[PDB]
């Protein structure tokens, strides 16, 4: 839905499965600093203080973005 | 709670219920122009090309704002 | 991008060019208000409560920014 | 208030007052792209898929926009 995360081997920005994006945004309503999160056993940390998404197995480091939506919205 | 009414009574932007709200945001996440909801007796529509909420019982019209969280976070 | 909303004719309104660039430079420096004056009448813009206040009578009325989306559409 | 991703480091990363102000000149101006020079490097930064490319070698480095509170927190 509405939060990404970058891969740097395709160079494209890219959601979320349904479940983790609920698990993050939730986390981000909530005020909380991060939040964690796993794709099977696999374990990911969200850090809302810099933007990045740590893969708990690799190390790696990618950004992630939240998607704003217009504000007002346009007429259709 | 992240939507937000003005009372031009008291001057003050106030919140929703966390149902009404539920109802607001998820309409707002799936693109509606607009949606509707109930609080007490009364309907309202939630104009999103315009940000106001309509009384459609009296017609009575009260902006409405959404709340944005910084980015990135603070420690 | 900054509005006003109108009680009288039911809509949000746009500030003058001028006034929204004083508004909006004060928003982009961090500051908690801002002062300005249209039709000789002086305000105040709270930022902590988005209103704009009529500093004579104190009447306030709401405020909002426009937000541009991100990504930006094709 | 830009900022672009640093994969080495893996931080963002701020851009120069200059470039900053050429990126944030034609956001608000509704480009959907604008173009820059840092030295002898030059670059695109896409607003439709917030990606800073390389013209010369096309790597991709993603971009951000970073989000002020509304309302404003008192201070
Ligand atoms: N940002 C603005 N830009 C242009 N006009 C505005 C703005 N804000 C308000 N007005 C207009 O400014 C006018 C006043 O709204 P207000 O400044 O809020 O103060 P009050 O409501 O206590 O009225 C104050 C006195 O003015 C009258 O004579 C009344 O009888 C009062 O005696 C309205 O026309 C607004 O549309
Ligand atoms: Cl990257
Ligand atoms: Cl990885
Ligand atoms: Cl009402
Ligand atoms: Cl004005
Ligand atoms: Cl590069």
């Amino acid at each position: 839905n509405n939060w990404r995360w970058f891969d740097d081997r395709s160079g494209r920005w890219c959601s979320y499965s349904a479940s983790n994006n609920s698990t993050i945004d939730s986390a981000w309503k909530s005020g909380e600093t991060s939040v964690r999160f796993t794709a099977g056993r696999r374990r990911y940390t969200v850090q809302f203080t810099t933007m990045v998404q740590v893969n708990e197995e690799t190390g790696n480091r990618r950004p992630v973005m939240l998607t704003l939506l217009r504000v007002p919205r346009l007429n259709k």
